């Protein structure tokens, strides 16, 4: 289990501690999973999300079920395999950021570019720039948002987590479906009730028993689960 | 000085020692640059021609004066920088290559994808398989062609030697005033003389005084020399 960030992430002047990223409360280091949505023109390539991301176009492409190199359609989620891991108390995968034009915030570096798989307030944490005096070819510490499973969520057989970029009219029931997990077990991951609220642009972890399938948008199918 | 390839390349059954590589003469480790012509829609921004010739998107996007994530246009030379080093008496500079359709060749891999900068004797002396035995998920240990400036080079003033894939039309001395340096000193780098006959896709070393240009088409303008 991990807090749900709640979209403390929207307002910068909040420090709620979800804020600054989920809690090494397991293993150092493991496998995870980030997911992304395709991105055009700059990030619709395994190589241009590899790079957004610091995965690889091969890790890319293999979980994927598609070549390093073809072009994916803009808005399709896909999954991207990287290594989480602890460092100053937290679980993340580091990546680093060029800013391309000035006007760039930390806002819109965590929200926008990177959508919503940071925060302003990690980015803030972690790196030395005052919000108001970021400029084109600034270079930023990106800490991306992973967790490992803890030792009970392995113990029930969840061998990674992946975190799930959420969009409007999902659920955590809908979100269990595509993975084949219970949605039970969605709500602890993020420590949430079956009454809780989970936005849209808010990132949320899905406790995985297997690697993820290759595409998401017919995962979410109702003839591709329950029979 | 390195021999001159001489369309040796093209006749894959052909044995001739430059098609092996650039002979290990100089300092065993240097900066060298690529050059390759933006292909769509595969290798057409930094991070893709990147991946491809194992550089990096922001070594790529520095050379050429653009950002690490905007397109290229189609058929744009760009300068690639890469460390060129010697393994087994040759300079080259190593990537990777993964099958992307079966019905690719050593040839075609060299001479179409890698733009010349490699040749089929050199993939297949690299590489375990048949050229008859090649299928889609192979992967290729790609030995990209540079050079290390030599003693009397070094002397001379050239900092760098660029492995510069030649486009029809193109000549010794159309070249050498692209980059600011006398045409002597191109033919000297590629053991040439003045008749030589220099070939369109068989790549040429040019040696340089400083970084090259950032945009070659504009710097190949009889308004951008001699004045
Ligand atoms: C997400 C996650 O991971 N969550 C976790 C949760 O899943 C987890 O929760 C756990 O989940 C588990 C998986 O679902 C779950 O496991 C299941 O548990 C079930 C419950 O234990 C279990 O079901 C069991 O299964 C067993 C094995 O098959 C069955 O056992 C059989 O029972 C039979 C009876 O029904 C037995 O038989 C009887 O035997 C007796 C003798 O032993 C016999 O008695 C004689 O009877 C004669 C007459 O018939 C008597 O003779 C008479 O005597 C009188 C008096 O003198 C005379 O007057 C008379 O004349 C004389 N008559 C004659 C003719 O001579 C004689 O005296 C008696 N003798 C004696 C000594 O008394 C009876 O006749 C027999 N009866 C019958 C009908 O045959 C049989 O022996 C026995 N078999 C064995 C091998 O032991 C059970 O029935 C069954 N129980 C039920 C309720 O179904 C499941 O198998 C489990 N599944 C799995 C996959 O393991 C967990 O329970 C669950 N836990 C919880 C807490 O929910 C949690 C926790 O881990 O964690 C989460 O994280
Ligand atoms: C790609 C690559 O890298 N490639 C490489 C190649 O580039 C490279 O090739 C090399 O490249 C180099 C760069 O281009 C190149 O360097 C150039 O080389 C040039 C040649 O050396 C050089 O030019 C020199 O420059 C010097 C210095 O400026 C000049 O020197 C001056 O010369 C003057 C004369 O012209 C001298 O003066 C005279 O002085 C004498 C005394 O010393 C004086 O004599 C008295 O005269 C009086 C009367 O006037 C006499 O008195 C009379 O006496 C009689 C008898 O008794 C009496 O009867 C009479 O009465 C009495 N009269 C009176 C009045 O009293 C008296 O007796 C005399 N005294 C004596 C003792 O005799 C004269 O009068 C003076 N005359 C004048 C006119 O003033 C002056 O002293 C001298 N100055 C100095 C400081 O020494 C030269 O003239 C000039 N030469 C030329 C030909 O131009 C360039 O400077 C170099 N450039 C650079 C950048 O360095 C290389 O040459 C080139 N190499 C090759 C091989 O090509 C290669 C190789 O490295 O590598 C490649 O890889
Ligand atoms: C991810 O980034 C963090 C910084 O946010 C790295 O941790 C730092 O590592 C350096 C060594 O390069 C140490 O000097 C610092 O003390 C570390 N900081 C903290 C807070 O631990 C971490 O090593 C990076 N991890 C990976 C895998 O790249
Ligand atoms: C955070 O990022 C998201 C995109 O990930 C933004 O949503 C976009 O907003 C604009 C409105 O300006 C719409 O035209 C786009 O279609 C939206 N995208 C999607 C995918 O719906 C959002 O505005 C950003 N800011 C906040 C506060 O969430
Ligand atoms: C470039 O590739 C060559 C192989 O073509 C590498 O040289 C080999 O390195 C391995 C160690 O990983 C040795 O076991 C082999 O003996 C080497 N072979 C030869 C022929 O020297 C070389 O190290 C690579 N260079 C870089 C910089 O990656
Ligand atoms: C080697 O690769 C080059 C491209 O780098 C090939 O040239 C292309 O050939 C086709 C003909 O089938 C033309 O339609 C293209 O426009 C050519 N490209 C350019 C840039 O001119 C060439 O065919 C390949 N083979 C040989 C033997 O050179
Ligand atoms: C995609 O998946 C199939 C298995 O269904 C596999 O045989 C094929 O090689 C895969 N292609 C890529 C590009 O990963
Ligand atoms: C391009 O070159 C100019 C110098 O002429 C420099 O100021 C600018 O930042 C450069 N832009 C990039 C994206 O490299």
């Amino acid at each position: 289990q991990q807090e749900y960030l709640n979209n403390n992430q929207l307002d910068c002047d909040n420090t709620h501690n979800s804020t600054y990223g989920n809690v090494c409360n397991s293993v150092t280091s493991c496998q995870s999973y980030l997911t992304f949505k395709s991105s055009s023109p700059e990030y619709n390539t395994p190589s241009s999300i590899s790079y957004l991301l610091n995965s690889t176009p091969s890790l890319v492409a293999k979980s994927n079920n598609i070549t390093d190199v073809t072009p994916i359609i803009t808005d399709t989620m896909v999954t991207v395999p990287v290594t989480c891991s602890c460092s100053g108390g937290r679980y993340q995968h580091n990546a680093t950021y060029n800013l391309k034009k000035t006007g760039e915030t930390y806002f819109s570096i965590a929200n926008n570019t990177y959508q919503s798989l940071t925060t302003c307030q990690a980015l803030m944490a972690q790196n030395p720039y005052d919000a108001k005096n970021l400029f084109a070819g600034d270079d930023l510490h990106v800490p991306l948002r992973c967790a490992c499973p803890t030792k009970k969520q392995s113990d029930a057989g969840f061998k990674y987590l992946l975190t799930y970029l959420v969009s409007q009219g999902e659920s955590p029931d809908s979100i269990a479906e595509i993975f084949g997990v219970d949605t039970q077990s969605v709500l602890d991951a993020n420590e949430l009730d079956s009454k809780s609220v989970v936005f849209y642009f808010t990132p949320l972890l899905v406790p995985l028993k297997t690697e993820p399938p290759a595409r998401l948008q017919i995962a979410a199918s109702h003839h591709h689960h329950h029979h």
